[PDB]
């Protein structure tokens, strides 16, 4: 019931108590662990509300107070006659910061309390959403000096009136199948690119074409908008030693803004809640550039370095991997766009973990995701035992809207 | 029940039925995943089922399920457990047992090789001197002048648990660690404790950076005894780099035989507490962990120094650069001296083919992601994108507490 996490590098042992306050289920059983699997009504709602409001009132040290009890009553009466309820702004701000605080896959949580929250619950149309999203992008980009933020559209009602952003990120590059057999652009985005073109998009058909927004309001058919080009900050990728690097014509965008997840606060579900922070180098350099299913540039780079690609054992893949990541980091710093490297990102998470154990009694963490996709054991997180569990408020994955929505 | 695992790189989807035969417990609950926790006497009562399970598997695997020979063996084991409270495995069953413990080891990336294991039956051993001879013969057979052969030596099983055979070393070959009065370490910091015990037991420590530790061997619950592996049986590889000639000047070497000696082998409910085993290294174990852990030889600084990388900001990736070169150096030295070794690209690609083949012939492959993924360059290796299901099958290799923590000193 009390659980120890040990760090095998520092021999430091922490004690987790926070997991007993966990509520959702993990995928794992006593027989079978699924740690590595990417995807493992009116009554129902009130305890969810009570659970949240209790923790909120506890956070502002007013637990049991009259103001506490009165909200609990108000919310209770709102649910009975309306079937749902509305969060107070203070409650919304708290809920969002905490969904982030609870995101066990996020290495970046030391930042969790500096979250700018934009209340877009007054939004009614897809046009509304487009305005709110541009202002989010502009505010978050902040001329390169990135600031973390979330925009929160109206909550689910009866499920046939959902707000949704169809893109998986606010900013992404198209993917087109070609007569060749090859893929041009980002292969991760083929299906979505095809949904856009069929929904009317004039696709330019290049390699780094910024995709349009596909925005759905009040459960209506999704509509299309182009982000103002002058709002999408992008970075050309060069290497500090390799002059030839620029000639791959590689670029990435500054703002990572996850747009496809679902925010749950006190039983209420926000289905469109784009949020953003900033990149950890390896996200672009290792995954976006090197995944076989992504831009897949290892072969090309190694060939420019004139490494012996005749055998795996020369570590030519590993050599080229490091330099691709040097270039990402160097390009972002040279243009003064915020980026953090994986040594510094994990160092920061270790410190935040220690803080969470000291001040909250634990920190849910998904080691599989927290450990960077390169150089795992030279980052401290690798040696850090972690306990994974699901707390609420939370961000969840949710079915791509096209599989479910009807026209 | 059908469980599906996906590969996010290829979209190949597999289906596990084998997990339906898992007995042991994970440490994971419906509420908590302990997937990254390192560490998450038997009655007649509880033994015959385990004997039975194992024998059923064994006889099913040889296409003899339900034969007279199967029934007679069950009856025979049952009676032996009856009068003597334990039972003795046939050679065939021990061999099959040991291969399966390997095949079942979910943290092992080298399992494409599970069927090729040399088994040394050392159940006739009675003394520490006896153990030492078995271990030398194992080191020599397995090393095979650099053309490495995988092998296991199995000493007698636990009886009442007061007469345990144990190899106090965690690996048969390992370098001593020496904590200094200034608080620094000489040699391998992971072996300071065990080094001291060896010194206490009477070993003359040479006190150098790469001293091969002596074997500390306990037979039949007796106090353990010191022995020196003959140096001529200890194959070592000096580490050098294909382009950087200053790399040799770092003075690094490493031994060729990885040989884990601290684990427990469970077969048919029987417990084999000294069962040292070996194969060959994957390069990253030496170059990433052994050399580059802060709590190990910790050579990143000194290497990157000699490369003149920019060490002012971590964001130049100086550590990543040096790491790759250290690992290029390890693979190069072993290859040049003709000592078997496998890089992590080749190993993980091998493990993936192994795993798919298992899902076809066996209906599954318990696999622990946290361990299967190498400690450098994770996502450019195919296992990173592989979903895996971790669960426990017997026979198995289990961690056991270190003997200096449990042993009753006899004086
Ligand atoms: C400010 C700096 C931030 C950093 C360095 C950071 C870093 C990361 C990284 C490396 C991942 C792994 C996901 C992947 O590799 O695809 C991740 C996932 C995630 N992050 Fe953070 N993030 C930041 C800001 C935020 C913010 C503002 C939120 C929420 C408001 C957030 C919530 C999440 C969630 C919910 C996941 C899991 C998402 C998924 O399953 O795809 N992060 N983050
Ligand atoms: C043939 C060459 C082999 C290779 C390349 C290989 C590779 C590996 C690697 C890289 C690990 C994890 C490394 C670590 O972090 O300690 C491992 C773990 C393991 N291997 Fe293998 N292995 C091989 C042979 C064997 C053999 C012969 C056995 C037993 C018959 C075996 C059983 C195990 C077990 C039980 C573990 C988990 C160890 C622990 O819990 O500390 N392996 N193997
Ligand atoms: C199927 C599925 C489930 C899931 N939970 N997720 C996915 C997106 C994949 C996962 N992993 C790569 C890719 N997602 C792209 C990277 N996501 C950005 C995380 C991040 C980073 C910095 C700041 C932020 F605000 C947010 C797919
Ligand atoms: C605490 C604890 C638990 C556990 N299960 N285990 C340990 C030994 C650790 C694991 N990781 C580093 C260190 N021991 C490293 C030795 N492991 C080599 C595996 C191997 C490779 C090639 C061929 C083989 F036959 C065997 C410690
Ligand atoms: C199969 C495995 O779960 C999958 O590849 C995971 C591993 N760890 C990851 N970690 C992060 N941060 N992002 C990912 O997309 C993945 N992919
Ligand atoms: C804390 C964490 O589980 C621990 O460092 C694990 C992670 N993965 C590993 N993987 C391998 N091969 N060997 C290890 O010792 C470890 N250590
Ligand atoms: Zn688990």
């Amino acid at each position: 019931r009390f659980l120890k996490v040990k760090n095998w590098e520092t021999d430091v042992v922490l004690t987790d108590t926070l997991h007993l306050k966990s509520t959702l289920e993990t995928g794992c059983t006593e027989h079978i662990c699924m740690g590595s699997i990417v995807l493992p009504t009116k009554d129902q709602l009130f305890p969810l509300a009570k659970e949240f409001l209790d923790q909120y009132y506890s956070s502002i040290k007013r637990f049991g107070s009259k103001a506490h009890m009165d909200r609990l009553e108000e919310v209770n009466k709102e649910i009975e006659s309306t079937s749902t309820y509305q969060l107070k702004d203070t409650e919304l701000i708290y809920g969002a910061k905490h969904a982030w605080r609870n995101a066990s896959r996020c290495v970046g949580r030391i930042q969790w309390s500096k979250l700018q929250v934009f209340d877009a619950r007054d939004c009614t149309t897809a046009h509304g959403m487009f305005n709110y999203i541009c202002n989010h992008v502009k505010y978050a980009t902040n001329k390169g000096n990135l600031r973390s933020a979330i925009t929160i559209f109206p909550q689910r009602t009866d499920g046939k009136h959902d707000f949704r952003v169809w893109n998986s990120q606010l900013i992404r590059y198209a993917g087109y199948k070609q007569p060749d057999g090859s893929t041009l652009g980002d292969p991760a985005n083929v299906q979505f690119t095809e949904i856009c073109i069929q929904q009317g998009w004039k696709a330019p058909r290049g390699r780094f074409d910024v995709l349009p927004l596909l925005l759905q309001a009040n459960g209506n058919d999704p509509e299309l908008f182009q982000i103002p080009p002058e709002l999408v900050l992008e970075v050309p990728i060069r290497h500090p030693k390799f002059d030839w690097f620029k000639d791959l014509g590689l670029k990435w965008y500054g703002l990572p803004a996850v747009s496809n997840m679902l925010l749950e606060i006190g039983g209420l579900e926000f289905s469109a809640c784009p949020f953003s922070g900033w990149y950890m180098g390896t996200e672009i350099g290792v995954r976006n550039y090197c995944d076989n299913s992504r831009y897949n540039i290892l072969e090309e780079v190694a060939k420019k370095m004139d490494l012996d690609m005749r055998k795996t054992s020369s570590l030519w893949k590993d050599q080229a991997l490091v330099e691709i990541n040097i270039a990402v980091l160097y390009s972002f710093q040279s243009d003064k766009v915020t980026i953090v490297d994986h040594h510094s990102a994990t160092e920061s998470f270790i410190k935040h973990m220690e803080n969470e154990y000291r001040c909250r009694g634990g920190c849910p963490a998904d080691w599989v995701w927290i450990v960077p996709p390169m150089s795992g054991s030279i980052t401290p997180v690798f040696h850090q035992e972690m306990l994974n569990y699901r707390l609420t408020p939370s961000f969840e994955a949710q079915p791509d809207p096209w599989n479910t929505h009807v026209w």
